[PDB]
């Protein structure tokens, strides 16, 4: 038990692939947030009782989260870090690989566990997608595509929606999109702060 559960991808990208500048989201977007929010944290009502979701993410992207959201509430956060020093925390794990991180979980959270994870999220770092990318329990990536070159220094490692990967990755018709996240999710582009952006599932065959 380790690899049963597929991973999901979760991430805000430009046009060209950009994701964030200086050490944050080069972008302010409050609806945004409020679907990466919905979700991550969206668990079936009757699951609802003893399931919830988790979040993975790489050590800068957790530094880049102001300590008021920090840590995401309402889901099983763990950090992916080899450095540890002093890093303080209220019952946040921390694994030091993709992997490390799935056996922490399952062991922390087994079938005797009174918490039972659901979902697990992939949502953060450049480096940490690069490996999220490369593994074979990844087969969703909910991407919100910014139709602005923005200014970047930091990219999304693969070129998923490009037609070099097109008969691997496959984007989903809104319906399945909505279907899988659960709830209703607004279909088609959004403006805010001049720019225009929507919301998209892409899947691949494990
Ligand atoms: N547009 C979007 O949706 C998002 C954008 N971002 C942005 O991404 C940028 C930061 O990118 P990046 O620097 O890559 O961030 P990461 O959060 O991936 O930082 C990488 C750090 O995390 C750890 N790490 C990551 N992958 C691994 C691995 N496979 N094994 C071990 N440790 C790993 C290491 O920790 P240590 O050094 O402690 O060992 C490494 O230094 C910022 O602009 C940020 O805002 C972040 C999330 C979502
Ligand atoms: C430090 O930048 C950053 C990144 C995220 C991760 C994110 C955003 N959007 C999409 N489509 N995918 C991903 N992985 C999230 C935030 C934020 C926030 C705050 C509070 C929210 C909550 O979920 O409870 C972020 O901060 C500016």
């Amino acid at each position: 038990m380790n690899q049963q559960k597929s991973l999901t991808l979760i991430v805000a990208l430009t046009t060209s692939y950009g994701i964030g500048r200086s050490n944050s989201l080069p972008w302010k977007l409050k609806k945004e947030i409020s679907y990466f929010k919905r979700v991550t944290s969206f668990v079936p009502t009757f699951d609802s009782f003893e399931s919830m979701n988790v979040v993975l993410m790489g050590r800068k992207t957790w530094e880049s989260i102001p300590l008021q959201f920090r840590p995401l509430k309402g889901r099983i956060n763990v950090v992916i870090t080899r450095n540890e020093s002093l890093d303080l925390g209220n019952g946040i794990h921390s694994a030091k690989s993709l992997d490390h991180a799935l056996e922490l979980l399952y062991r922390t959270y087994g079938s005797e566990s009174s918490v039972q994870i659901n979902r697990i999220f992939v949502i953060g770092g450049a480096q940490l997608y690069k490996a999220a990318m490369d593994h074979p329990k990844l087969d969703r990536i909910m991407a919100t595509i910014i139709y602005k070159d923005i200014h970047c220094d930091v990219f999304f490692p693969l070129k998923f929606r490009d037609k070099e990967w097109s008969s691997v990755w496959k984007k989903e018709k809104h319906s399945d999109l909505e279907s899988w996240v659960g709830t209703k999710v607004p279909h088609g582009k959004i403006n805010e702060d001049g720019f225009d952006y929507e919301f998209e599932m892409w899947t691949r065959d494990l």
